[PDB]
């Protein structure tokens, strides 16, 4: 991988692995989400991060994902090379945004796109906060100054408000628990695990006859390594679904989202 | 990746990813096991497969893993390049064996080794069988004729008989279920998922103060996508050794048995 000529974006090529594909012999949406995370990490390392800046480490502040939105036109097949371009942008004091463009390396055609919203949080108290003047000036030198959006369209799917699924759910998958492979290097549940858990309550008949086109996921609270999650889904319609992940006991919300599926 | 000069082994380099590492910023044993599976698949494709031979496809026969044995001296760190060499060998009519050597690409030093035993099974009936001459002759042109062993030694750990854990287990992790990410392209539970499930019953204190050195896992029966598994562990021992058992949550039917050896950090 490498930064582009202007040093304001990053590109990396990936060869899709045998264990990374589903029954259609193409990359799962979890594989795509892990590759997005990987190219984002390689971008941060390339621009000097040990994505916490000097003032952030001093104040015990970190970036946390508030929303992930992914749209796939074509899933890359096993053995195919996919090229991903990523960049970050300042969203004033609200937070930051990371965008991605996925392309088929052979044809150069856009096969997917993603966007994510990140907020600032104190790592010890878990208290969200606005982005200060000091932390913003030290990361603006790594972002394009003019807007560069993966989802330019005014009022597009990436910015839609998501409602809360009301009981009873049409479908459910109960008692989901993370294992050590689901954790990251900081012993926290990887954000991609939550996408998998959301997808667990979609019926197998939908998965067998449809391809996932769009997924929007809001992150409200973390699952601890000793928590148990229930995944709920209701059809709201192409086929569209509303999703809810909540703790198995008290029913505390951890995520809400929507998926759009196209008939094969 | 590419076949070596003689066309009897295959090599591939991998850059360790951010999501592939644990708390020590080095590759988990599940990442290593997935890379072993990936280099094995790339080797089969490079020698003409799509690893079923023409006679196997005609008789609805497939290779299935009976045992996996992995020894790691050094886990590669995040961003490091690891090079893996793999090859297959005929074990007469019993089955086949796939071996691997892992090396640090920068130093050229051996950081790990693995070996696996595969048996022939009818895809539809699940009945194990010996390897016929017609099948053996079709794959021998892709294997070294003289023995090449990742674990040459006389009394080596890869061939040790594993006992059955007796109740009560010292530790346990109950109600483990596979999700769609745990399945392969054929909708079967990936063999690496079983390694993760075995490791779930090891106490977090062992994981925090020790590094996994050796793991031997026997595969007896597969977990269906609607089955539920219990993972059991008992200490059998500077070094810590454990005996493992994975069984179905209901009837207690065995699916795997294994052993792990851990050295203090
Ligand atoms: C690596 O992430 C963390 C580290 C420390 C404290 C919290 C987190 C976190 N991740 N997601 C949320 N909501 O908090
Ligand atoms: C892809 O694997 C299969 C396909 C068809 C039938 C059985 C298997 C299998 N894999 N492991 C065992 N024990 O059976």
């Amino acid at each position: 991988g490498s930064l582009t000529e202007d040093g304001l974006s990053y590109k990396e090529k990936f060869v899709v692995r045998s264990y990374e594909v589903g029954s259609n012999k193409t990359a799962t949406v979890e594989t795509i989400a892990n590759l997005l995370q990987e190219v984002g990490c390689n971008h941060a390392q390339s621009v000097g991060f040990s994505a916490t800046t000097t003032t952030m480490r001093k104040l015990h502040l970190i970036w946390v994902t508030a929303r992930m939105h992914i749209e796939i036109y074509k899933y890359p097949a096993w053995g195919d090379v996919v090229e991903i371009e990523t960049w970050c942008q300042s969203e004033g004091r609200i937070g930051t945004r990371r965008d991605w463009i996925l392309k088929d390396s052979v044809t150069g055609e856009v096969t997917g796109r993603a966007t994510s919203k990140w907020v600032m949080m104190n790592q010890d108290t878990r208290r969200l906060q606005k982005v200060s003047d000091d932390v913003r000036d030290e990361y603006l030198v790594f972002c394009p100054q003019e807007p560069r959006l993966a989802f330019p369209e005014e009022n597009n799917r990436s910015l839609k408000k998501i409602p809360k699924l009301e009981d009873p759910a049409q479908y459910s998958m109960i008692g989901l628990k993370p294992r050590r492979a689901d954790l990251d290097m900081n012993q926290h549940v990887n954000n991609v695990t939550y996408i998998g858990w959301v997808l667990e309550s979609i019926p197998q008949e939908i998965v067998d006859t449809h391809e996932l086109q769009v997924i929007t996921l809001d992150y409200r609270r973390e699952c601890q390594q000793d928590d148990v999650v229930d995944s709920l889904t209701t059809t709201t319609s192409d086929s569209q679904f509303l999703h809810l992940l909540r703790l198995s006991g008290d029913g505390q919300e951890i995520n809400r989202g929507t998926t759009l599926w196209r008939k094969k």
